[PDB]
């Protein structure tokens, strides 16, 4: 099959940019890899044909939320890279995150959040580098509203990276990343 | 009960505000968060007047030896916070301490102490993004000469980030932290 | 625990328009209004995140047209402690629309006999805000009060200081439930 | 015949601010409070012209860091045809924290954010009149600290912040004439 | 053990004006006052962490009227070695009227105009040390609030007045704790 990878220095980026690829054409997303450092990688995976319109719609949106590292499509890996490297061929509700350069940011981000709307703090995700990310789920309208009163009081406390809101992310999404509705 | 946070990017300032704080007023120390790329936090809880006054006295004591990121206080945290957070509430000899942002640094920085006076290194601390911290135990006459002549000897070798000794640390410091005097 | 959208108007005719907009525009309750002196009032809607969020937006649009909006805001989970001490709604306990508001009794019974006059209009009544603000209030067909409000505003322009004048085609049925506009079963 | 202390403060912060001030320095009984409308306030106090005089001087300096002060004055000897006339008395503990804010819509705001940032009990809210509106919480002295601090920066974004004040220690007086949430009976 | 909170005045009428403001201000008990000699004084009191500190913001702004204040400081949570070697409280009603002078001479002739202007009781004085006294006089707030005023202007073209100062209702804690003529 083919490859389709999108690599973003923040774990929000890299969410959004997997909700387009696989919204964009039919794709399946084999999971993320952390490199550490902030730094997640995407993997898709498919066919030319599928894999490189959703790259292409992936990285269309990506750029408008978070830090876009290296965006790239492998028609037809070898067989090596496939035998030696995690690609994934080795032999729901609405979606609320905040990434925050900073542990205290992130609490304080996470703790604005749940008073504003009846949404549920699933937890939080650690890319390393002093990355962090709260992810929130519940209706489409109670997370957007969330996110803006979590994002304006973390604001006063850390460095804040970005800010997204995922309505209908699919199913493909929930399945591959921790955002609290894993199979 | 309230919430009280100190991120320094250093393990040596953490433990420094974290040390602060139980001494200054009545907080428990719940332990301590790693994100990644040298940054810590010191979580304390307690009551909302004793959190405020000691949150300020380990940030005051903390900017002496480290670099401080961020200092907050939140008075009522929700429950679901408490709930996906690690923040605790989830359903003496004396201390020498040397960082380095390198680890050839950091075995000459402990191998100077060990050799100057008579402590013990009960090990090393990886905080992540290069940023390792030496820990070692003793009396307060030696871990005062082996850490001065360990400083000396560590700046001719690697990037120091910080060198800090308390006397007589806090009974909740040992008991959350991994300092090699956990009961 | 519902969700709540509120917008303040110093005028009694740009709350009125305020509160026809919002049930309007998604499915909210309009449980009434609140009154602080001064010419100040507040209409008050409650339902979910999503319909009041939807209205409160379309709300402050159609009242920014008519009168001088003072704040607008939507709490999406009010806290128990705010409906128990508070008056929100939560708690332990179709004719035209023709509306003129004056900063001056003298100026709004001028306003009132112009429009009675002018077409076949129903005056229902006047309502006061305190400060001086008072509203003049007629019911009938829908061209019969847009021509009685211009004709009482022409008159009215001559007498004393007009704030607002604006025309509900057809009012919505909350409105005219939880407000004294004189269609109230 | 008792003396006669008045403080006039636009603002109802500023008025049990000073009400609180005059109660704390002499033996004074406050009577109540009288509302004029337009957030106009008055605070009224009686006992003996010296009791009197100090602790109207007192009260004002403690108000003039709060809220407008209109009029303060003293009078030592009233007629007994004021008393008769004029509802001023003789006609024959827990923290408190206070947001007042000219908006109804603001002020829902700072209350809602009070109640969330700590510990505290908002027993209602007081209507001066001019569309100026007062919320009243009431808990420990670190929790209401902690919610005005976290309540004003939150209304301040939303409507016109008048004043906010925090009494750790309210005297038995005052929590007796004034609806603070904590009269006894 | 309990919070702590001082507040230091190079005057003896500085300190009881503080040492009331902060027990009606918050709840918190005045075990007493420290005479360090040189006319430095200071006020104790002690609480939990929020009414103390809430305490000393009161003391300090109604001292600052009156007094020169030198210290104001609140520690949160002292150690037990602190409150077993020093006096610090946890070892194991009629008007007021003061008038501080840099001067034994025109303290008495304020003490004698502040007796013969109405009608008061002078309970005696208070030497603070490096020349500093305080006359206090007691009774009902008529007579103190006039008896202060004439001992002011009758004291200032003797010597040096340091701070003149009236409490209408002292707290029963101040009477308590001070010797000011009032102690059961």
């Amino acid at each position: 099959d083919a490859l389709g990878m999108i690599e973003v220095r923040g774990f929000v980026g890299m969410v959004e940019a997997a909700d387009a690829m696989v919204k964009a054409a039919k794709v399946e997303l084999i999971g993320y890899e952390k490199t550490g450092g902030g730094y997640v990688t995407a993997v898709v995976r498919g066919d030319v044909a599928a894999v490189k319109a959703a790259t292409e719609a992936g990285q269309r949106a990506a750029e408008r939320v978070g830090e876009v590292v290296a965006v790239h499509v492998i028609p037809r890996p070898h067989v090596n890279v496939d035998a030696a490297l995690p690609l994934g061929r080795t032999p729901a509700d609405a979606l609320g995150m905040i990434e925050v350069r900073g542990f205290v940011g992130m609490v304080e981000a996470a703790d604005a959040m749940v008073k504003a709307a009846k949404v549920e703090l699933i937890g939080y995700e650690k890319t390393g580098g002093g990355y962090v990310t709260a992810v929130v789920r519940g209706d489409v309208a109670a997370v957007k509203a969330a996110t803006e009163a979590g994002q304006r009081a973390a604001e006063r406390v850390g460095e804040v990276v970005a800010v997204h809101v995922i309505p209908r992310p699919h199913v493909n999404v929930d399945a591959a990343l921790p955002l609290g509705r894993t199979p």
